[PDB]
């Protein structure tokens, strides 16, 4: 049998190399996973999508089948240098134009702050449990997730993560409503199986997220793109999820103002992709064929 690591391609970005899905012709379907995934996020979605356009489903740099950073520690693998890495893998493969996204957790800040910066490039989005508003107060964050996310951003977050490994660990399978099986999570703990640094992307990425104003830097560019979302015509698919983690009470109104959206809304946490991929799978053909 063909396994999943086996159907990659592979990139030279600044030096480093980044692993890819990439399928079929036309113009791009661009699916972006976030922490702690990595393509095989999308490998049931994808196969809904066959022969619509170019499916292209990277590795963000220090996941999946991508190159780890020389290095690295606390300062690495933030959002910048997640930008820095994806930016020119999309330019080297050709993404310019008519670009459909497909984006989640923290690959929908990288996909939504791409599509702002390139908005006349993008032919429509598709998100879900997606990074959507800045958080004013800790008291805005998801109840499930507090008391973890509160640690991983103290110092106690390097032994909970580059030694206990709870973002795969206890974090993924926390985030679905179903078990993966066993071949499935062995794929997520795949790329972070070392000890270590390896594992440094998936404690970055939530140090990243912006609540009371920090990071500033995040803070300031999701509001940017928060800000236009509310008034850009590009078309917009939310799929929602039953409960939902990330997108869920008042965010989720706000959502539901933006223009030119479409909504279904399926069972799922977090890495809903998991619990319902052929009603993500579906949704999202059916209305990229309606653009
Ligand atoms: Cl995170």
């Amino acid at each position: 049998t063909t396994s999943f690591r086996d159907k990659k391609k592979f990139a030279t970005v600044h030096g480093k190399q980044m692993a890819y899905i990439e399928e079929g012709t036309g113009d791009p379907i661009v699916f972006l996973h976030g922490n702690p995934m990595s393509s095989y996020l999308w490998r049931n979605i994808m196969p809904h999508l066959a022969g619509k356009g170019r499916l292209i489903a990277p590795d963000l740099i220090g996941m999946g089948d991508s190159d780890k950073l020389d290095n690295s520690g606390p300062d690495s693998y933030t959002f910048a240098e997640h930008c820095t890495y994806l930016f020119a893998l999309l330019e080297q493969l050709g993404v310019t134009e008519n670009v459909t996204l497909v984006i989640h957790d923290w690959g929908s800040g990288l996909g939504f702050h791409w599509a702002h910066t390139h908005s006349d490039a993008v032919k429509g989005i598709a998100f879900m449990e997606a990074i959507v508003e800045t958080r004013e107060s800790w008291d805005a964050f998801p109840e499930r997730a507090r008391e973890m996310f509160q640690a991983l951003r103290s110092p106690a977050g390097e032994e909970m993560v580059l030694e206990k490994n709870l973002f795969v660990e206890a974090l993924v399978p926390g985030s679905i409503l179903r078990d993966l099986t066993e071949e499935e999570m062995n794929e997520y703990r795949r790329p972070f199986a070392n000890a270590g640094e390896d594992r440094r992307p998936t404690l970055t990425f939530p140090r990243q997220v912006p609540i009371e104003g920090q990071p500033k830097d995040v803070t300031e560019l999701v509001d940017a793109y928060v800000d236009w979302l509310g008034q850009t015509s590009i078309p917009k698919l939310f799929i929602n999820a039953d409960p939902g983690v990330l997108i869920t009470g008042e965010v989720r109104d706000r959502v539901r103002s933006w223009p030119n959206l479409t909504e279904v809304t399926v069972a799922g946490l977090h890495f809903i992709q998991e619990d319902s991929p052929d009603e993500i799978g579906a949704a999202v053909r059916d209305w990229h064929a309606s653009l």
